[PDB]
């Protein structure tokens, strides 16, 4: 399918929940939800290959990987990890991480295309999935 595209939020469930099952405090947390309220994804899918810019209004960052390649990015709360994105169907992807070094959640991600146009990002640790949805911009 075609997953490149400018995608802007248009809802974000449960990120307060992931955030806590990784020891982040609560009034960083707070301030992370509203952080996630402004994130953008950019895709340049070419066959097997993702090219993906996530960014925030301060940050933001690119992860590049080739379906069944292993490569290194970071969790969703910084510590670096090896990564392994795999398709589940036509339009999901789902990706397993492990960590580099010492210990924590076991997490995860995945991006699906929907029927109807919008792009189904969910970020897991452990037994909690952040759900996060996207319109073409
Ligand atoms: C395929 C898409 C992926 C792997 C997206 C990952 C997204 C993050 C790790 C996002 C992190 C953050 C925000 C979106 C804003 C609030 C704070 C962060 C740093 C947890």
């Amino acid at each position: 399918p075609n997953f490149s595209g400018n995608w802007k939020i248009i809802r974000s469930e449960n990120f307060e929940e992931l955030l806590k099952v990784l020891g982040v405090n609560v009034m960083l947390r707070k301030i992370a939800v509203a952080a996630a309220s402004k994130q953008a994804v950019e895709i340049k899918q070419e066959g097997d290959t993702f090219y993906i810019k996530v960014s925030t209004t301060v940050y933001t960052t690119e992860i590049n990987f080739k379906v069944g390649e292993e490569f290194e990015e970071q969790t969703v709360d910084g510590r670096p990890c090896k990564s392994l994105v795999k398709w589940e169907s036509e339009n999901k992807m789902v990706c397993e991480q492990k960590l580099l070094k010492g210990e924590g959640p076991k997490t995860s991600w995945t991006k699906e295309l929907t029927n109807d146009g919008e792009l189904i990002e969910t970020m897991t640790a452990d037994d909690v999935v952040c759900t996060q949805v996207f319109v073409r911009e």
